[PDB]
């Protein structure tokens, strides 16, 4: 049942506390930017404003289409709007019809 | 050693419980469907049968290749838990020499 | 904020088997200019290992590169990481947000 996809999106970021990310997900759905969103506690080392960090963060992983995923990340960035977060998108290259279908009928 | 690739795929579902994610993952490679197979719990939040849920959940990450992939696919689909599961593949696009061969070497 | 279409941006995929593990190798690789960030899941892994299958708890690492310093990573991983035939699978981002692709470049 695999079929070639070029129209879904996942979009990573991460959030400090765990609250965060369930009210994240949990309003990114509801507004329909969003069909569905993992969280995973992680651990996260980087280099910022010259030092080295190792904090505790959610890595959140939206699944959307191309046509919601602007607006998703604008309106992620305006929940935290003091931070600069990981933006990453990925594109996967292929799904079932049915997850697929599921996927772009939960958007809104 | 870096060498650029485009016959390896990731094949990302999600499952209910460890015990779940354990069992599948352990035929997935029995069956030579997939070299190996990651594991990792979640949460997960999505709107289903009308209302938002957020719910524990097992990320799966199988690793095998373009060649495998429709019947890891199908086999998939016989042996999941949920009605409609997830379904998402990504295709890395550089590996080792050493894990390239193993993965392919291993199916 | 906005999203800009990326293909200089990389994600290196690989595992080792303990937390400490992990994070050493996460802050050397940083310190080393060859990563901006490093993230640190626990997973288990199944594989077949001597004929029977094994499931073994592990980290999952993931390094956020840049394609010019992609193959000095995995150069430096084959001297530095644990075990002596690593995961290493490498992912490309499609899409960032400007200000994450200039802190990623700008790190390195």
């Amino acid at each position: 049942s695999l079929i070639e996809t070029a129209d879904l999106r996942l979009l990573l970021t991460t959030v400090s506390t765990e609250v965060e990310a369930q009210q994240l997900a949990q309003a990114a759905v509801e507004a329909g930017l969003a069909a569905c969103v993992s969280i995973t506690p992680i651990q996260s080392c980087y280099r910022w404003q010259g030092a080295i960090a190792r904090e505790t963060e959610q890595q959140m992983s939206f699944k959307t289409t191309v046509e919601q995923l602007d607006a998703l990340q604008q309106w992620l960035q305006s929940q935290h709007p003091y931070a600069l977060p990981e933006c990453l998108v990925l594109t996967p290259i292929a799904s079932s019809v049915a997850y697929r279908d599921w996927l772009r009928s939960s958007l809104s």
